[PDB]
């Protein structure tokens, strides 16, 4: 019946009014976004005589305390990049209103994935891929500096925004699931598609799994389509092994859910268990149209998209792609990759 006194609705969100004032400061315009968080409002704070976006997080305590940690990891990072140059979303300020924590932001634009439906699941041009990952790059070393440590934990095309719809420059978004270094608490992370193999295999995992995403991040940027659409996370395995063989044995000999997808052999090597292209088989190198014009081939008698560069940025992705979480890329050495020198 009756939900806040009547300012919420029953799925615990704030009821958006255009131009209701709050606090003798924002005028809201209009909703600009939604996710299981709450909402987001374009609103003028006329304060500071600006437009900003404010997340309004859901009144409902396992939200709140959701965006508590999203709230106290935004002030250690915003701290140390007072220039708003490592491509990490800018919190300006927070505040309980009507019982909804709200989260004020700078004004973005949309997600990389309604990029890649702007592009009709085409994808992207190699040149612009190369933008993003050099500033994803850059963010994923900031994140690494030691003050910080913090490992997003759920990098996808969804939770990296553009700026302005019109130009490259991107920022990270939500890090409501995100945890520091010291501070390792889930076992259960990272959106499927995405997920790292030591995640999928139940070891132990740290800033590098942010690496793995990112790997699957930028191959869908260019081909317009997921590496790795598992339904499930065996599915996921298996189409993870499909491009990139058995993981190695000396991992697989210390994983909890090793047997949840393969079997030890009596020689002492490992096989799936009992649908798929033989291991290895489904070749990066055919993904990305490396000699075949590209994704699709529709790449051919394009520039900006030669042999040379392609087998570039294969090189990156494959090194991003490591079942090694010890010797996977790290952020300093993929920004002097080839594939950034231009
Ligand atoms: O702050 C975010 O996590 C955030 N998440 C969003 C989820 C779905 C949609 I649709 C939009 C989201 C979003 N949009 C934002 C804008 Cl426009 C500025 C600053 C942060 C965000 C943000």
């Amino acid at each position: 019946k009756v939900y806040n006194d009547g300012y919420d609705d029953d799925n615990y969100d704030y009821i958006v009014k255009n131009g209701e004032k709050w606090m003798d400061r924002y005028e809201i315009d209009s909703l600009i976004g939604k996710g299981s968080f709450g909402q987001v409002v374009k609103a003028y704070d006329r304060v500071e005589q600006e437009w900003v976006a404010i997340k309004i997080i859901k009144n409902k305590k396992a939200f709140l305390n959701q965006a508590q940690i999203e709230v106290r990891l935004l002030e250690l990072m915003n701290k140390h990049d007072t220039e708003m140059k490592y491509y990490i979303v800018h919190l300006k300020r927070h505040f309980m209103f009507r019982n909804h924590l709200c989260l004020v932001f700078e004004m973005l634009s949309y997600n990389l994935y309604d990029l890649l439906r702007n592009t009709n699941f085409r994808g992207v041009s190699l040149n612009l891929t190369r933008k993003f990952a050099q500033q994803m790059c850059t963010a994923l070393l900031f994140l690494a500096t030691p003050e910080l440590s913090i490992i997003h934990c759920d990098l996808k095309p969804e939770n990296i925004l553009l700026c302005n719809p019109k130009r490259s420059a991107i920022k990270i978004v939500d890090f409501g699931s995100s945890c520091q270094l010291g501070q390792r608490i889930y076992q259960y992370i990272q959106s499927r598609f995405y997920r790292s193999p030591e995640v999928l295999l139940g070891m132990p995992y740290d800033l590098a799994i942010d690496m793995w995403s990112l790997g699957c991040i930028l191959v869908e940027m260019h081909t317009g389509e997921p590496l790795f659409s598992g339904a499930n996370e065996v599915d996921q395995m298996n189409k993870i092994v499909e491009v990139l063989g058995i993981p190695p044995a000396h991992i697989l000999d210390q994983a909890p859910k090793a047997r949840k997808f393969f079997e030890k052999l009596p020689d002492g090597t490992w096989n799936l268990k009992k649908e798929y292209k033989p291991p290895g088989t489904r070749k990066l190198h055919n993904i990305l149209g490396v000699e075949t014009g590209g994704p699709g081939g529709r790449r051919a008698g394009e520039s900006g998209h030669t042999v040379a560069d392609y087998l570039k940025f294969k090189d990156l992705i494959l090194r991003m792609l490591d079942y090694d979480p010890k010797t996977r890329i790290q952020p300093y050495y993929a920004l002097q990759h080839s594939f950034f020198k231009k």
